[PDB]
């Protein structure tokens, strides 16, 4: 049974999507920043 979007797996592989690596490696470099740039002074720059 369980017939909805777990039997037909999408394209001709399903082990890793780019969505993942992307992530990774924005937010790793994004997401430091946040840290260091709020150790100096991160309470006045949240407007992208």
């Amino acid at each position: 049974v369980n017939y909805g979007n777990g039997v037909s797996c999408s394209k001709t592989k399903c082990s890793v999507n780019w969505g993942q690596a992307f992530q990774e490696r924005y937010t790793a470099g994004i997401n430091s920043f946040v840290s260091g740039v709020a150790s100096g002074a991160g309470s006045i720059g949240r407007r992208p």
